């Protein structure tokens, strides 16, 4: 639907808010590998630890 990286509709599959700062975020914009939903990873990138 929206997403605060791309601010675009298309790739519309399963979007993920991060649950620290409540950014809105595609699976692709979060990791481009990532298509399914990490019930655990409830982050985006600058949340998501260096390791
Ligand atoms: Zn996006
Ligand atoms: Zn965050």
């Amino acid at each position: 639907a929206r997403c605060k990286v791309c601010r675009k509709k298309g790739e519309d599959d399963k979007l993920i808010l991060c649950d620290e700062c409540n950014k809105a975020f595609h699976l692709f914009c979060l990791r481009p590998a990532l298509y399914e939903v990490p019930d655990g990873e409830w982050q985006c990138p600058a949340c998501q630890p260096a390791t």
